[PDB]
């Protein structure tokens, strides 16, 4: 499932904590969502959830394959530098290229300390 995604975000994140802090926070972290964020660390959930939108469409391994979120792929690191298993294929490549920007961009964004299990009649 989404679980070698936690393996993923240790790799890309010098300093900041994954899911344990991250997955609760900010306004728009299902599929679609759009107000804006709150701070832009709901904005790194924006890009991985709208790349996972293009995964429900996806012609390479197509979704009668119901949810291929890790039983299929793992990844490479290590600046951040997250990618994929380095042969990188068609659909092993696509779902690891959404789950890359996920991992990287929790190191790219201004974090929610604040929206951290959120408010929003407020931020969005
Ligand atoms: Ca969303």
């Amino acid at each position: 499932a989404l679980w070698q995604f936690r393996s993923m975000i240790k790799c890309a994140i010098p300093g900041s904590h994954p899911l344990m802090d991250f997955n609760n926070y900010g306004c728009y972290c299902g599929l679609g969502g759009s107000g804006t964020p709150v701070d832009e660390l709901d904005r790194c959930c924006e890009t991985h959830d709208n790349c996972y939108r293009d995964a429900k469409n996806l012609d390479s391994c197509k979704f009668l394959v119901d949810n291929p979120y890790t039983e299929s792929y793992s990844y490479s690191c290590s600046n951040t530098e997250i990618t994929c298993n380095s042969k990188n294929n068609a659909c092993e490549a696509f779902i690891c290229n959404c789950d890359r920007n996920a991992a990287i961009c929790f190191s790219k964004a201004p974090y929610n300390k604040e929206h951290k299990n959120l408010d929003t009649k407020k931020y969005c």
